[PDB]
């Protein structure tokens, strides 16, 4: 997979992020994580998470996989990194997501995001308290 430059315009929820690609708005929806809604327990931290890691970064940018770019909804499905840390991967180490939406063709990430999240159970975080 390739990182292509993206550019904050406002962070949403804890796995939609609304950025500027190719000069364009997108939303994009983080590739094999859900994490709560805003009104679901643990909902409004997931959202404070992926606020401050892509607020705080001199960088994001996007890595879409092999299989669909977009969802039925015309979001840009993709992995999100802040300054050069994936942002999928980090919400699942923290407890903040499960690793879920998991289809053939678009899962490169998906060992990683299991292993994030197995040792995000193993220590109690957050979803897994
Ligand atoms: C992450 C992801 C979500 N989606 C769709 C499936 C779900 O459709 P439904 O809306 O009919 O439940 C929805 C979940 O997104 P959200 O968790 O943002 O609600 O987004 C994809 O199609 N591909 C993806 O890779
Ligand atoms: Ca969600």
């Amino acid at each position: 997979l390739h990182k292509e430059p993206a550019t904050l315009i406002k962070a949403i929820d804890g796995d939609t992020v609304k950025a500027m690609y190719k000069g364009q708005p997108m939303t994009f929806r983080l590739l094999l994580v859900d994490t709560p809604e805003f009104n679901e327990k643990y909902g409004p931290e997931a959202s404070a998470f992926t606020k401050k890691m892509v607020e705080n970064a001199k960088k994001i940018e996007v890595e879409f996989d092999k299989g669909q770019r977009t969802d039925k909804y015309g979001r840009g499905l993709a992995y999100k990194y802040a300054d050069g840390k994936m942002v999928n991967e980090a919400l699942v180490r923290q407890g903040l997501a499960k690793v879920a939406y998991v289809y053939k063709g678009n899962n490169t990430h998906e060992q990683l995001l299991r292993k994030a999240e197995a040792q995000a159970k193993k220590e109690k975080l957050n979803i897994w308290s």
